């Protein structure tokens, strides 16, 4: 397993969505979970989100994967990134459990980019938490101070960053990276939803559920002078009754499990055929085999339920439950006598079907 | 014009929104504003949105405009109902005035219903207030206690309605309504907003206008025993984001001014051509001209701005765009000085030329 050398009250309390810092050796003897040609490689299918940019002569360039080849690119100033490669292979995903220590919730994905030297996206700032992880060979990074891709700006960072050097960015300070000597980064990214996002999510939940059905009422309807108007007591209702939907709670609760545990990225979903029937999955759980969630799939608790990809898991199993949401890996011993119950065990097959969680691999 | 001979205050404090009621000679004299054969003829249209409703031997059939013919329905059990005539018919929309003690916001459209001995639409509820007119003809109206289509009922109310009669009901109280001789009923019906109607709209504003574009933020991120987790605290800060932007104020009043001006039933929208320009506002008025609100187009002042049929209408000229909101039928003294403010009369020469107000037909 990798291991952060950071100290995380000092980073919580100091850096995180306040200051951009150079975690120096955050990572000791920083060996990368993937080569550039495997990137490549993942570059080439369809199902990845990927792409190339060049710079040449001042104009910048963007390409979109999937890329039939790389044949003529160029010695220099160029890089490929690629969105999620922790949805698509399992030794970056590991890369991603350090950083636990901030909530799962709050976390994306995991981007990896590689460029030859000169290679990089140029000057921009995110809306996102970011921690750039340093692999193989090494680039300059520079971070302005708090003002997509922005005027040259004053560096208040400007780093050589080496083999596990992390640099950690809140949203809003612009930065610039390029690559000195053909390089990895591997971006672990958060995710924050913005009130736009939320009311949204929330208005579509309502309309599939058919809830908030209840009418607006008036038999103490107020007077008023002209006939056309509408009075602020009547807006302050209406209002009322808006806000009041929005805080029915177990509503709330489950809206929000249901919207935050969808994914921003193609999971790769692969139903196993034929479907798992309950009795295997206990049989295989018994006999010592390990269940082991679908990279990049969101698995949150919210009280007392859990939800995984956009759907509710309720059950009498508490701790079984809670073993599904932290657990990435798990074993009958995370379940207990959970297992037992075959109502529980039922909906363990349906995750299973759906593709959430596989055996082994 | 027609005139209501209602104890106002009563009918308020008795009966809106809490109990149905005979207004016996609601109307004094009553002509229907329409007959049996220009409705029908309407039916013909296109545009018009109605329905014939007949029931033989137990079984009922629905028909949906626009029909061909007529020419062989029968003698009896059939109804053909046409809605928003008032859309399509000046004398019609006369009928609507008198309701103006209630507020034009809360008011929706005129509902037409013809129909032969044993006519009608059967048992049922609705989720509106309405007031059905008695024109030429009788029926039997039954309206039984709160509680679509309905088991039978015991009736708390059950009369004949005779020309000038009016039925109130308020919403959830069953009713059923059928004619004894040919009959024209005159539905004045009205429409509350239901909080998921509400919340759909001002979701769609709000991406339709990029706002709520603040992102949750967490520099003092609280610790967990499980990274899993989603605390309380954190749902708390989330759901005040949402309701923080439901009460910003003043994009609550656009918002809902938008979407409360808008109807139910198509307009009958057609645009000048050639478009007018300002000049010709201007002269047509000086000369006396009356300008014309269109049938069901609606029109409401919120605070300072007026919002007709979805757009929002500003000017520093207070009395005229008040005009614009009470007044259906305009003249110059309406607007006063107002045009001599040649940005308000480029607003109304748009408004014009959009087939809101069109010059006395
Ligand atoms: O890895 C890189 O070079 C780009 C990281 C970055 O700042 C971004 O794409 O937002
Ligand atoms: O005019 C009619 O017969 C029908 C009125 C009515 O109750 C309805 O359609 O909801
Ligand atoms: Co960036
Ligand atoms: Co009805």
């Amino acid at each position: 397993e990798y291991q952060l050398t950071l100290n995380w009250p000092d980073f919580l309390e100091r850096h995180w969505q306040k200051r951009p810092v150079v975690l120096k050796r955050g990572f000791n003897n920083f060996i990368d979970p993937i080569s550039p040609d495997e990137l490549a490689g993942l570059a080439m299918e369809s199902e990845v989100d990927s792409r190339l940019v060049s710079h040449q002569d001042g104009k910048w360039q963007v390409s979109h994967g999937p890329f039939e080849s790389y044949d003529h690119l160029g010695e220099t100033n160029w890089s490929l990134l690629v969105q999620a490669v922790n949805h698509w292979h399992e030794p970056t995903a590991a890369l991603m459990r350090p950083f636990r220590e901030l909530p799962d919730w709050r976390i994306d994905d995991l981007m990896i980019s590689f460029s030859v030297p000169g290679g990089g996206v140029g000057p921009h700032l995110d809306q996102y938490d970011v921690f750039i992880i340093q692999g193989t060979g090494r680039r300059r990074w520079r971070v302005g101070e708090k003002l997509l891709q922005v005027d040259p700006f004053e560096a208040i960072i400007d780093e050589e960053l080496e083999p596990g050097d992390i640099l950690y960015i809140p949203p809003g300070f612009p930065h610039e990276g390029y690559a000195l000597e053909n390089a990895m980064n591997y971006s672990v990214g958060f995710r924050a939803p913005n009130t736009r996002e939320l009311i949204s999510g929330f208005a579509d939940y309502v309309l599939q559920r058919e809830l908030g059905g209840n009418y607006y009422s008036d038999p103490d309807v107020p007077p008023r002078a002209h006939p056309a108007d509408v009075l602020p007591q009547e807006m302050d209702k209406l209002r009322e009754m808006m806000l009041e939907l929005i805080n029915q709670p177990e509503h709330f609760k489950q809206w929000f499990g249901e919207f935050i545990s969808q994914s921003r990225h193609e999971l790769d979903i692969a139903p196993p055929e034929p479907p798992y029937q309950p009795d295997e999955i206990y049989d295989a759980l018994k006999q010592g085999e390990v269940l082991v969630r679908l990279g990049g799939l969101r698995v949150l608790r919210i009280g007392d339920d859990v939800y995984a990809n956009g759907e509710k898991i309720d059950s009498p199993h508490r701790p079984a439950l809670d073993a599904l949401a932290s657990n990435i890996a798990l074993t009958a011993e995370n379940f207990g006598d959970a297992l037992e119950d075959p109502s529980f065990l039922a909906m363990l097959a349906a995750l299973v079907n759906s593709g959430y969680w596989f055996f082994e691999g």
